[PDB]
């Protein structure tokens, strides 16, 4: 059964074993091996476009889905998952990048990534796990200028990125977070 | 045989497209599984997977896949993160090596190489020409100089420095140019 507690185990597993192969951070051919094996990671129901994992940030009430990937039909309907960063299943040393739209009329997506303060949570659920992390740090950077998603080899953090869509020239907004001990009673869940 | 060549390095290049940034590794992930088929035909265990000639400091080493440390014992190691050697716009492989091992010359001279010497790198019987543009030591950390850049055909190669000290990287980087069929160092 997809949902027991053994698939979900071996999948956890694997996505782990996936991100020690990842070494930097993104600055793709979709056959190649080292793509072909990220879409098979958080997917053991071997989907074409299963949802990885989903992402509740109370303080904006977003609660949203995650795909591999960043293709233009995914960021139209969700959050994307960016190659190249590792999957987020946690583990210090790992840095994953989740990108989000803002400005789809039909979509609200980011559209308030922009309201999310210091020290909100972040709760991201995966193969039946919740892991929490707390931000840390908000930066609007040009698209460019990607240094703050490297990963640091003694910290469990993760990017969110959007565009900002009223700015005349092209910017992101990162919104960086750090894993926290998650409380079993903790309201959110 | 010429076919089997061009299919092996097609498949390294499209290997390269999933390389994303630069290295700033479990040997059965699936990524790392497939890193050690390329440049690999004859699936061999630690095959040679290029070789460099840098004459100017008479360096002639076999390049094999990873860093790994019985690797660096005998030969250059590829960078894993990186793209392998096999050219092309937008990669930048970083090839490492040792400078003060009792019992191999590997990049104990890489320190003599000067602006606009000749790197030849020889993959799959097909021969790649660099010259070096910079020269630059940096602490370990400090990984900058060696992300790729979309617009350019680059390599690296690093080395401790200096002897029996260590402390810092020397990293030579090189960018492609075009090999004349009668090179006076072929």
């Amino acid at each position: 059964e997809v949902d027991s507690p053994a698939v979900r185990d071996s999948v956890l597993e694997a996505a782990r074993q996936y991100n020690t192969s990842v070494v930097g951070f993104p600055i793709a051919s979709k056959n190649s091996g080292p793509y072909l094996d990220y879409l098979q990671q958080l997917n053991p129901q071997r989907a074409e476009r299963p949802v990885i994992a989903s992402i509740s940030i109370p303080t904006i009430d977003a609660h949203l889905p995650i795909y591999h990937g960043t293709d233009t039909a995914t960021l139209e309907h969700g959050l994307g998952h960016l190659y190249g960063s590792a999957l987020p299943v946690g583990g210090t040393g790992t840095h994953p990048v989740i990108t989000g739209h803002s400005g789809l009329a039909n979509a609200t997506l980011f559209d308030n990534l922009e309201d999310v303060k210091e020290h909100d949570p972040i709760y991201i659920t995966v193969q039946g796990e919740t892991l929490k992390y707390e931000v840390d740090a908000i930066n609007v950077v040009l698209p460019e200028d990607t240094k703050l998603l490297a990963p640091d080899p003694n910290k469990d953090q993760i990017t969110l990125i959007t565009c900002t869509p009223y700015a005349v020239n092209s910017h992101r907004l990162l919104v960086r977070a750090h894993r926290v001990d998650l409380d079993p009673n903790d309201p959110n869940l």
